[PDB]
């Protein structure tokens, strides 16, 4: 398959993407200018646009983005497992109790008070779920869909809640959901999925490669993936997925801080920014160690636009150029050479050096 419907990729500087929602309205002209001048790849999150609800917010923003930069690919976030009350589609799902997932005790399956989990083994739900993506992407200005939460679907804790037969049907239902999504949106639209997660003895890789174009590594060097074991596998998985022709979204964090780091989010923006600027080198070097064509670096502390989403860093303006070799692994040390940069990092010590040329 020809991949020209991918976002146009270049090694000229560090390839970056965006993944956020602006929670109270659409982007300003200058916010629009910043994003479109810095990347061709933007995932718009649940809740983007505010009260207009996500479908209209994302459809409107996608127009605004591609009016400025027709090369940008704007992806419609649509959780594969969770019912968030931020869409027009949520009102419809509330009217469809007959699809709702139930647990072994007969209670409806809720992740939290306001968030039901979907019965992926229910084909009536699936046809509806797919129709929402199809309307956003085929009949709207979005170029693709971001299927989130696969990790929570496959979680083996769910066997206790569903039983093995239902758990197996739901895992198969996730596979079919992706196939049906591809069927509905056609061959020229993107499917991004959130799945690579390295947790010791529990690794999840690029395990839904058929029908998908892009895979995200959400937890690099953070959450339960802080171990050198886990960061190595994450980086290796980027390399592997990239070599198969996938887009890889490598989501990085400022020294393990994030929007659920209450102490860090308490700091004033100037300090948050000082910390983020000081801590980009190790995740950036990890990214560059394993990056392939169509690999993208996302570095911020969350998924709101204000979560560092429009911050910029000098490292992201320097000349990089094409990779000159494959990643090299010497125990916990990883190296890579580019036309205008040499990358080295030590996963055991969390130290990194980028020699920009």
């Amino acid at each position: 398959t020809n991949k020209d419907y991918y976002p146009e990729f270049s090694w000229k500087t560090v390839p970056v993407a965006f993944h956020f929602a602006k929670r109270n309205g659409l982007m300003t002209d200058k916010e629009l200018d910043f994003v479109t001048s810095h990347s061709n790849f933007i995932v718009l999150e649940k809740g983007h646009g505010g009260d207009i609800r996500t479908e209209k917010g994302i459809d409107n923003e996608a127009q605004r983005i591609k009016d400025i930069n027709p090369k940008a690919k704007v992806v419609f976030y649509w959780n594969a497992f969770l019912d968030y009350n931020l869409y027009d589609a949520h009102k419809e799902y509330e009217n469809h109790k007959e699809w709702w997932l139930k647990k072994l005790d007969g209670n409806y399956d809720y992740k939290s008070a306001k968030v039901k989990r979907y019965d992926l083994s229910n084909p009536a739900f699936r046809k509806w779920w797919v129709s929402i993506a199809k309307k956003a992407v085929v009949d709207g200005h979005a170029d693709g869909v971001f299927m989130d939460a696969f990790i929570q679907v496959i979680n083996k804790g769910n066997i206790e809640l569903w039983g093995q037969k239902k758990y197996d049907a739901i895992q198969q239902g996730l596979k079919d959901l992706i196939a049906e999504t591809r069927a509905a949106i056609g061959e020229d639209h993107l499917i991004v999925y959130n799945g690579i997660r390295s947790i010791p003895n529990r690794n999840v890789g690029n395990d839904f490669p058929e029908h998908t174009d892009a895979v995200m590594i959400e937890h690099f060097a953070n959450f339960q993936s802080k171990s050198k074991e886990s960061m190595l596998q994450d980086i290796l998985e980027m390399e592997k997925a990239g070599k198969t022709g996938k887009i890889v979204v490598f989501k990085a964090w400022p020294n393990e801080h994030s929007w659920i780091d209450k102490n860090f989010m308490a700091k004033p923006l100037q300090e948050k920014r000082k910390i983020a600027r000081a801590n980009i080198t190790f995740p950036l070097a990890a990214f560059l160690a394993g990056a392939q064509e169509n690999s993208y670096f996302i570095y911020n502390w969350g998924y709101r636009m204000d979560d560092g989403g429009l911050e910029w860093y000098p490292e992201l303006d320097k000349s990089l150029g094409k990779p000159l070799n494959e990643m090299k692994v010497h125990n916990w040390e990883l190296t890579r050479n580019y036309e205008h940069a040499s990358v080295w990092l030590n996963l055991a010590t969390k130290e990194a050096k980028i020699n920009w040329k």
